């Protein structure tokens, strides 16, 4: 049975709910985004209308099949009726493709979904900047102070001058790089721009992201590995086994492997700065795990949500534990008293 925060009052529409059967009442189902915990339960075989993003459309049809008279794609930023409702698609800033939704609901009522979202200040100049929101769903995935992490244009930096670095001192290097849903390309498309290659990957991974309107891509990727020297693999092969294992079979023509592994917030980000960053090596491979995020840090979550001054909030995520829920509903109070709203 679906859950109350996946559910938009006063319409017939659902969040995110693909793994309830039948939602009763239901008569659009949205997807903010394509990544598993969100789709789960979508395949050739639903026939209700499915509302999402031309990319994540593109991924809907191409990857799970879905058939496309059940697609329906909607413009970014562009108001929209759907089903007799006024909504509207914003950037999440989170993976291709991913969306916030604000709904117009018929009794005056303004409600934003912000899906999986990363914020930021630019955000206060989209079209949100031009009303009132009286109910906010959000993305509480890292609603603590303790979760810091550097912007991505620093991490992307990091990533590209370690590479550089290496692979200048040792022509002989192969570049790795872990992947396990989309989101996260430009680490391994900034690696590979700067040592002059295209990114390698398997047949899947190729199909995946040629969804996603990246311009001139054909320029960037390929599925012939002997003439990459950026490789992708998925990311439970990025250990010293995994690694070794793919060092054999690529023939001789490499003698090292530096690996990153994208992650969220690990520990390691209470102590160490960006610059500081250290990799865990074996012999001639070493792993760096770089804090690159899709999501807001706690301080870039405080400063949307109070520049927005919703009347309500609810969380989308965290939301199985008591601790966690009493956590985020104290967090919310200090924000509202502090500014004031
Ligand atoms: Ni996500």
């Amino acid at each position: 049975t679906c859950p109350f925060y996946k559910k938009i009052p006063g319409t017939g529409f659902t969040v995110d709910a693909f793994q309830y059967g039948v939602v009763e009442g239901c008569t659009a189902y949205f997807l903010t985004h394509f990544h598993s915990d969100h789709y789960a339960g979508l395949s050739k075989h639903f026939t209700f209308p499915v509302y999402c993003s031309e990319i994540t459309g593109n991924l809907l049809k191409n990857k799970l099949h879905v058939q496309e008279q059940y697609i329906h794609p909607l413009p970014l930023d562009t108001e929209c009726i759907v089903n007799g409702v006024k909504v509207v698609l914003l950037d999440a800033n989170h993976c291709p493709g991913a969306v916030m939704i604000l709904f117009y609901l018929p009794n005056g009522t303004v409600i934003l979904h912000t899906g999986d979202f990363r914020a930021d200040p630019s955000m206060e100049r989209s079209l949100l900047a031009d009303q009132k929101v009286h109910m906010l769903y959000l993305d509480t995935t890292y609603c603590s102070p303790e979760y810091t992490f550097p912007s991505q244009q620093e991490v992307i930096r990091f990533a590209i001058n370690t590479a550089f670095e290496a692979v200048t001192l040792n022509p002989h290097a192969l570049v790795v790089c872990g992947t396990y849903s989309i989101g996260k390309e430009k680490v391994f498309l900034a690696i590979a721009d700067v040592l002059g290659s295209k990114v390698g990957m398997s047949q899947e991974k190729y199909k995946t992201l040629q969804c996603l309107n990246i311009p001139e891509i054909n320029s960037l990727i390929t599925t012939d590995m002997c003439s990459s020297l950026v490789h992708l693999l998925p990311m439970m092969q990025i250990n010293f086994k995994g690694l070794q294992s793919h060092l054999k079979k690529c023939g001789g023509k490499y003698n090292q492997i530096l690996a990153f592994r994208p992650t969220g917030w690990t520990h390691s980000n209470k102590f160490t700065r960006i610059a500081d960053v250290i990799p865990q090596t074996k012999g001639n491979i070493s792993i760096y795990g770089i804090p690159y995020s899709e999501h807001s840090s706690y301080l870039e979550m405080k400063r949307f949500v109070q520049w927005l001054k919703p009347q309500k909030i609810i969380p989308t995520v965290n939301v199985g534990t008591w601790k966690s829920r009493s956590t985020m509903e104290k967090y919310f109070r200090e924000w509202k008293l502090e500014a004031g709203y």
